[PDB]
Formats: structure tokens, sequence, C-alpha cells
């Protein structure tokens, strides 16, 4: 048993790892139904794990929001990081993803009216997330309707960005990258909005909507093509067919921004 403040894990009770982080279950030392996840410095590679976590704290201890993970406590020290946020008992949107195949749309709009929520906080605090992916999505069953719960998660790459300035940091998942992204360009607060189009068109195909064989070649790809149009099946309601095209457009100016996406129709009711 190991304590963080007012909360305990033990290292038997995993939840995941992944490269730069290592996830326990937990809970609060007095009141034992609270649960909570720990995450942990990755000793594997330790150094870009204790940044990380860092630049998470920094991120998360400022967001307060149903549809982002919640940061309870965290501890910073020269050579550990611990953070302690909401236990998320749904587990992530990729392993929903992995059993359903595809989504309603139903579906699609009751996620995606969460994750827009979460964005607006994000776009009005100026901050960027960089690495938006099923995987980074986790659900969380908290008596109202459809009360299951979306929640933002993973922000080790976020990062402010002041609204007359362009980041240029290459990071993220490249699957999930905007064209901008991975082509080494100079990119803003568009660029989320590509990787969200990506997971929705995921969502309702089971696909990318651009699959090459490598990073690399996925950027030969959005090199050699000035004009990008995802296939969308002919089924498709025609908000949402609207919805992808303009999330998913090479170029981001022309790409949809976000007074736009928070309105758009397929959001309504
Ligand atoms: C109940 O089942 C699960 C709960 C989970 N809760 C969190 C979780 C993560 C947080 F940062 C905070 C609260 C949480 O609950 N994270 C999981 N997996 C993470 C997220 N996706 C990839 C994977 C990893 C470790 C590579 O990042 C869980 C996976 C689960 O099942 C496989
Ligand atoms: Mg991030
Ligand atoms: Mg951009
Ligand atoms: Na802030």
């Amino acid at each position: 048993t190991e304590t963080v403040g007012k909360f305990e894990f033990s290292r038997k009770d995993l939840i995941g790892h992944g490269a730069f982080a290592v996830v326990f279950k937990g809970r609060h030392r007095e009141k034992h139904d609270l649960e909570v996840a720990v995450k942990c410095i990755n000793k594997k590679n330790l150094a870009k794990s204790q940044t990380l976590l860092g630049k998470e704290i920094k991120i998360l201890k400022e967001l307060k929001h149903e549809n982002i993970v919640a940061l309870y406590d965290f501890q910073e020290m020269a050579n550990s990081v611990y953070l302690v946020m909401e236990y998320c008992n749904g587990g992530d949107l990729a392993d929903y993803l992995h059993a359903m195949r595809t989504l309603s749309e139903d579906t699609i709009r009751l996620f995606l009216q969460q994750i827009a929520g979460a964005m607006r906080l994000l776009h009005s605090k100026g901050i960027i997330h960089r690495d938006l992916k099923p995987q980074n999505i986790l659900l969380s069953n908290p008596a109202n309707p459809n009360s299951i719960r979306v929640k933002i998660a993973d922000f080790g790459f976020a990062r402010y960005l002041q609204s007359n300035m362009m980041a240029a940091t290459l990071c993220g998942s490249p699957m999930y990258m905007a064209p901008e992204v991975i082509m080494s360009q100079h990119y803003d607060g568009k660029a989320d909005l590509w990787s969200i189009g990506t997971i929705v068109y995921q969502c309702l195909t089971g696909k990318a909507p651009f699959q090459a064989s490598s990073p690399q070649d996925l950027r030969l790809f959005y090199e050699k093509n000035k004009t990008l149009v995802p296939t969308i099946p002919a089924a498709t309601s025609a908000p949402l067919r609207q919805l992808l095209l303009a999330l998913l457009q090479r170029n981001h100016k022309d790409r949809m921004d976000f007074d736009e996406f928070f309105h758009h129709p397929f959001l309504d009711a």
C-alpha cells in the first residue's frame, strides 16, 4: 500500500500501462468507497514520462468540467510524479469501439455533444489537447436520461496557445494528426478539430478516413493530395455528412472553426 495525500493504492490493482504512464486503482483513505485512478511514471521511459505527467498536472489542475477527467490531487517531486484522478469505470472508447465495431448516429451524437462541451472549455481557456483519439476518451457510469459520461483524458501533450500564435511541436498520434501537424507546419486549435472529425468518422464507419501503411506514407499522401475528400456512406444523415466534410478539410484555414462546431445542427437535440 502506497499513500498519496489522502489517497492510497496498491500496485497489484493495475488498470493499465502505456509508454509514458502506469495507472492503478486506489481509494480515499477515509472514504473507502471513493474510487480513484493513480497515474505514475513508467520507469522504462523515465525522463519523458516524468515530463508528460508534470505537463498534465499543469493543465488538468486548471480544468473542472464533467467531461474532462477530474484531478483530485497530485504529488510532484524531483524524481517521482503522481496524479490522483476520478476513476472512470467504463474504460476507454477504443475498447468500446472494438466491441461495437460502429456506433449509431444517436450514440455518436450523445458522445460528441459531451466532447464538444469539454472542447468549449479548452477553447475558452486557450488550451489545445494535441492527442485526441479513442484511447484518450474514457467512459464513466457516475437517475437521469442517458447518464453515461464521456471524459477527455491524457493531457500530457496539451499546451496553452495564445490566440494570435501558432504551435509547431510535432506530437500526437499520426492516424489522428491534422495534415498541418504531420507535415511539420505551424498549427493552431483547429488541429484538434481534425482529430475529432477523425474520431467521429471512425465511430461511424469503423475505419480511418485516410489509411496508409505507415506515418511516412500518410504524410506523403497528405503532401501529394491538395484536396482531401473522405468517403462517407450514402446512408449517413445530411447533418453528419456536412459536419464530417467540414472537420476533415485538409487546409486548416478552410476547416470548420469552433463556433461552427459548437452550434452545428448535428449536435441539436
Ligand atoms: C474500468 O476499466 C478501465 C478503466 C480505465 N481507466 C483509465 C483512467 C485513466 C486516467 F488517466 C484517469 C482515470 C481512469 O479511470 N484508463 C484506462 N486505460 C488507459 C486510458 N486509455 C489507454 C490506457 C492507458 C493506460 C494506456 O492510458 C482504463 C482502462 C480500463 O479497462 C481496460
Ligand atoms: Mg495531451
Ligand atoms: Mg491548425
Ligand atoms: Na487555465
